[PDB]
């Protein structure tokens, strides 16, 4: 790519968006050799990776007593730093770990995942400053987009209807297909439904998600599965390996409403998300692969509650002191309020921090549970909320436990945050908290 030929890009101040097709290997070809350029030159390079997995990946021939690797983490002992999106965050909320980097590689800086705005959003504020080099590297960077970007090889790209979750009859291209698929769903709860009628017919199904893709997403080369049932996870450098994607163009919607964090319906995906999905396949121009989806794009997803949990998590991983920290370039006009708004003291965000490590907290509940408590080891907020915030347990009957003192109280938070009961999280744990443990 002809901005990060010679050194011009490693200049302070220079904002690099490395925006190739997918299938241009930016991730595993270009991103090494930009880090072996920093390295072999003593430049302070930090490497941002999208998930754990990933982050092995690039590890491979490169760590050592120049690359420093990092599992959230809160260890110091290195010029060249590689973590995941989230890790940058987790760490910066720390005293001990707001160190700086002079140049900055952050590969699928399209996540829309809080962690990752905020993340791209400190360093874009840092590169307007002349304070480090940033290089973004996604196939499709906020702003502007095409659903139908080029690949380097042909997709045949189709509108079908596609199954709600199960099915009984009809829909037979699904299962005649000879080869290998990956089918998008909006939520968990719908890829399970997916998997259930796909397992009935006879096919090996591996589901990925945002809790699974850690552990799971190894086994797809291994144990090359008919059908891949994923969630959004997939759409950050995922290879999957399939000749089909089968896309609903649709995702959940945790929006803000009444101050609560509800969790109901779906939104058509935004024109990023859908080329990313569509992404998956027509890698290289062997074969023709397929894309079928059904329904049109929506840009507009500033309503999601992860705009306001990213200034959230910038707020804090910021100072009061010097240049107001803003979200990358165009996403700027999503940020909710004023930037600083959601900044917190060290203390409570200690507690904020503790929250979301040890207790898998939203950044939202966390931020509104450290903000407003004093003592971290009360939990009275869990049941002292309005009549309309009860939780139901798996009987539909009310959630009870005891204090450990001897209290029996009923699950009723101040602050309903839907997605702690479902989507992965279970409402066991929260009792685990609730009760005292
Ligand atoms: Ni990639």
């Amino acid at each position: 790519p002809l901005s990060v030929q010679g050194t011009g890009w490693m200049s302070k101040g220079q904002i690099t968006v490395l925006d190739m097709h997918p299938g241009s290997g930016k991730t595993h070809r270009v991103l090494p050799e930009l880090v072996r350029q920093c390295a072999d030159r003593g430049m302070r390079t930090l490497v941002l990776a999208p998930t754990r997995v990933v982050l092995k990946e690039m590890e491979r021939a490169l760590a050592g007593k120049k690359v420093r690797f990092h599992s959230a983490v809160e260890g110091q002992t290195a010029i060249v730093d590689v973590m995941c999106h989230a890790t940058y965050v987790h760490r910066r909320l720390l005293p001990q770990g707001r160190q700086n980097w002079e140049v900055a590689i952050m590969d699928e800086a399209h996540w829309t995942d809080p962690h990752s705005i905020a993340a791209r959003g400190h360093l874009y504020s840092l590169a307007k400053e002349n304070r480090c080099a940033l290089v973004l590297m996604t196939a499709t960077p906020p702003g502007r987009g095409d659903p139908f970007p080029e690949s380097n090889g042909a997709i045949m790209s189709e509108e079908r209807a596609i199954p709600d979750g199960e099915w009984r009859e009809g829909f037979d291209w699904i299962t005649e297909y000879e080869g290998r698929t990956a089918w998008f769903v909006p939520s968990i709860s719908k890829g399970g439904a997916v998997a259930r009628t796909l397992r009935q017919r006879g096919k090996s199904v591996i589901c990925l998600n945002s809790k699974t893709f850690e552990k799971d997403y190894l086994r797809v080369r291994e144990e090359k599965p008919d059908f891949v049932v994923t969630t959004d996870i997939s759409e950050m450098g995922a290879n999957l390996d399939v000749s089909r994607v089968i896309d609903g163009r649709t995702n959940i919607k945790p929006e803000e409403v009444d101050g609560k964090v509800e969790l109901t319906g779906t939104r058509k995906v935004t024109t990023a998300s859908a080329a990313q999905r569509r992404g998956r396949v027509g890698r290289t121009s062997g074969r023709t692969d397929e894309y079928i989806y059904s329904g049109q794009c929506d840009d507009d997803d500033t309503s999601l509650v992860q705009w306001k949990e990213a200034q959230i998590l910038l707020d804090n991983i910021t100072t009061l002191r010097g240049p107001v920290a803003t979200f990358y370039g165009p996403e700027q006009v999503k940020m909710p309020e004023v930037a600083g708004h959601y900044r917190l003291n060290e203390e409570k965000r200690k507690h904020f921090r503790h929250l979301m490590t040890q207790c898998d907290f939203t950044p939202w509940l966390a931020w509104h549970v450290a903000t407003n408590t004093s003592n971290v080891l009360d939990r009275s907020w869990t049941w002292q909320g309005p009549e309309e915030n009860a939780i139901d347990g798996a009987d539909g009957d009310l959630v009870r436990f005891k204090t450990p003192g001897g209290s029996e109280r009923v699950l009723q938070p101040v602050w309903k945050d839907c997605r702690m009961f479902r989507e992965g999280r279970d409402v066991k744990d929260f009792i685990l908290y609730a009760s005292g443990r």
